[PDB]
């Protein structure tokens, strides 16, 4: 016979813990143990436990198994979220460790030490058995769409039909109904407080953000109405994804050296300042034809020739901006809809009616903000990234270096976005495109959707806004790019230390299913659609490092960056609003305070827009940030070796943007590491 010393760590998380009876069966190259108890004491959350069983002498261990009879009559939570099992063989001369990490419901198979790509040399039952994992995921974790036009989701009824392994945390689940019961209290204790105010002034606002937890006053609170702010957040803020460099008016947006001179200021005219890389557009097109609620539909003159219904208004605008001798982003120009002419002009800040640029710049703010929260925010983060989290699930061995590596950053967003498939919800309530335009948009946008958008490098390069020495100031860019490289460094360290060369890419059959199955049934190349981009097959290490890097970057950093910047963007109202409840002017003269005050949102469109804001800004108390691999299922000590290498420089990367930080203004903090959770989880 044999003795072993089992010692079981049980994870700290909540539920964690079993009172189920227990058993384990340990299989090596002689034969294999019955199940042997593991009898006394408790599994708490936290715990590390040590039993001593003995049976027939296996030899060298290859796998065990765990078993739970699922608990008694009187057992609240009998799953059991197991971080490691350590078993010494008197027998065996070394120590066998078997990463978990997962929650055992009734059998949980695992094997020892490092991990390995399907083709390594193991023993014939570890094959048996990792083939056998992989026929059960494809059972539990299937596509689903919303649909012919959307990338594919998890099937799954409500979040906690999901397999456990991919819900929420309990800590995360009361993180978000907690946040939630907050948000309506705090909705009414407002509502109280302003029920009887006539909002006649911007600053009104203010009021709305004022008795919520958001981590600070919103930092565009006291600058929201300068040009020079309002333009820094194209670069700085929630969106900074869709400025580009313009070497060339478009033919539908006629900008003149006279309409913009006044606004020039380094002595050359706007031909020259465009030749000179200073002239920056955002263009909104994609916009057009968008259904807002009530039941405009946009236009690319606007809205047709039409008590107090909800209906609301969006626009297609272009925005032309200059980087002046300071340095500064300063708006120039804005055409509110896509058909220039009388009755859609040029607007710059030199308006004679100063309420016409202001009311102009309202525009853009209700265009950028559904274009953000839908295309942005939701889709390209949240909707997209989804269809590699469930193909990891289903294609990627619990033993893969490559489901080891991703594990970290695709937790959250099947339980997120299942959630948020259930949660009339808002959407609807506070953006113009709410109550069933905002499918369709997603869908228009998505059709556009390519995998090399996700690069950040080249996606900077293409936009042209890669020139610190012509585009200055510009935060999300520079510590992108730091961050990037160090994704990419240690993706590539991680790669080399399981695929040897590029053969072994194209051997493994596992990462070849894992890019077919999204290639194929994850971003799906429908009718009207243009290439999503996605291989069908890997045929190289560079290859699978920069397909590795788009998502983990997307993930972590991108879903910070665009998510995480609301409060600053959204907290007050007239900085970014998301509503607007009047159509646009067709002629020049007509904006007054009072006008604008009742085509900008009401007062409780604006604090449901704050109240969203709350919920999808709130990070949990069990949040790890970015590089945080303390729950991770690692054993390889070069894979160790390269986690220690990729967190000292995230940590080098974070004293940097501090230290750039203290000479700011306005302080970008959003891609701190300490403050970019690991993956997309709310
Ligand atoms: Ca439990
Ligand atoms: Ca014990
Ligand atoms: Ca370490
Ligand atoms: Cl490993
Ligand atoms: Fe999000």
């Amino acid at each position: 016979h044999a003795i072993y010393n089992v010692e079981v760590e049980t994870g700290d998380r909540e539920h964690a813990g079993t009172d189920a009876t227990i058993t384990i069966r340990i299989t090596g190259a002689k034969g294999r143990t019955d199940y042997l108890k593991l009898d006394k004491g408790s599994f708490e959350a936290g715990s590390k436990e040590q039993y001593t069983v003995q049976g027939f002498d296996v030899g060298d261990i290859q796998l065990i198994e765990l078993h739970s009879d699922g608990g008694g009559y009187w057992s609240g939570d009998p799953d059991w979220f197991v971080n490691r099992v350590i078993i010494i063989s008197s027998t065996q001369d070394r120590v066998y460790s078997f990463p978990c990490f997962r929650w055992v419901i009734k059998d949980m198979v695992l094997f020892p030490g490092e991990a390995t790509l399907p083709f390594n040399e193991v023993p014939a039952i570890v094959s048996e058995q990792r083939q056998k994992e992989l026929e059960q995921r494809k059972l539990t974790y299937q596509w689903d769409y919303v649909s012919d036009d959307m990338p594919g989701n998890i099937k799954a009824k409500t979040h906690d039909d999901l397999p456990r392994d991919v819900q929420f945390t309990d800590e995360k689940s009361r993180s978000y109904q907690e946040s939630r019961k907050a948000a309506l209290v705090n909705l009414g204790i407002g509502s109280l407080f302003t029920m009887f105010e006539n909002w006649d002034s911007y600053d009104d606002y203010h009021i709305l953000y004022r008795n919520w937890i958001l981590g600070g006053t919103p930092n565009m609170a006291d600058r929201w109405h300068e040009d020079r702010w309002f333009g820094y957040q194209f670069l700085n803020g929630a969106n900074p994804v869709i400025l580009t460099r313009c070497d060339a008016l478009p033919s539908n947006f006629p900008v003149t050296n006279e309409h913009v001179n006044a606004s020039l200021d380094r002595g050359k005219n706007l031909d020259e300042e465009i030749k000179d890389g200073h002239i920056y557009i955002v263009d909104f097109k994609v916009l057009v034809g968008a259904k807002s609620y009530g039941g405009p539909v946009l236009e690319d003159i606007g809205y047709k020739v039409p008590d107090e219904a909800d209906i609301r208004y969006c626009a297609a605008p272009l925005a032309l901006f200059y980087v002046n001798k300071l340095g500064h982003l300063m708006p120039i120009a804005i055409q509110i809809n896509q058909e220039p002419g009388p009755e859609n002009p040029i607007w710059t800040p030199h308006e004679e009616n100063e309420h016409d640029w202001m009311m102009a710049k309202f525009w853009l703010g209700v265009a950028e903000s559904n274009f953000h929260q839908l295309n942005t925010h939701l889709l390209r983060t949240h909707l997209t990234t989804e269809s590699f989290a469930l193909s990891t699930w289903r294609n990627l061995a619990s033993a893969h270096p490559i489901f080891k590596l991703l594990q970290p950053h695709i937790y959250g967003v099947l339980a997120i976005d299942t959630i948020g498939r259930k949660e009339g919800g808002i959407v609807d309530q506070s953006l113009s495109l709410g109550g069933g335009g905002h499918v369709t948009f997603m869908e228009k946008c998505f059709k556009e959707v390519n995998l090399q958008d996700y690069h950040l490098p080249n996606a900077l390069k293409k936009r042209g806004v890669d020139d610190p020495s012509k585009l200055p100031g510009f935060y999300y860019r520079d510590d992108g790019l730091a961050l990037w490289e160090a994704i990419e460094t240690f993706i590539g360290e991680i790669i080399a230390i399981f695929y040897k060369n590029d053969d072994d890419v194209k051997r493994d059959n596992e990462i070849q299913s894992w890019i077919y199955d999204v290639h194929k049934n994850g971003w799906r190349v429908n009718p009207g659609h243009q290439d999503h981009g996605v291989p069908a097959s890997f045929e190289s290490r560079e290859q699978l490092k920069e397909v590795l890097t788009s998502l983990v970057f997307t993930f972590s950093c991108q879903h910070a960056a665009v998510n995480f910047s609301q409060k600053d963007h959204y907290g007050f109202t007239p900085n970014a609003p998301a509503i607007l409840r009047h159509p646009p002017p067709k002629k020049k003269g007509e904006a007054t305070l009072q006008s604008i005050l009742s085509t900008l949102p009401s007062k409780s469109q604006a604090a449901k827009a704050i109240a969203t804001v709350y919920i999808l800004t709130k990070f949990s108390e069990d949040e790890r940030y970015l590089g945080n691999y303390s729950a991770t299922a690692w054993e390889d000590k070069d894979a160790l070796d390269a986690i220690n290498r990729f967190q000292d420089k995230l940590e080098d990367i974070s004293k940097k943007i501090k230290q750039r930080n203290e000479n700011l203004e306005v302080p970008y903090i959003y891609l701190l590491p300490e403050r970019i959770p690991n993956g997309t989880a709310i």
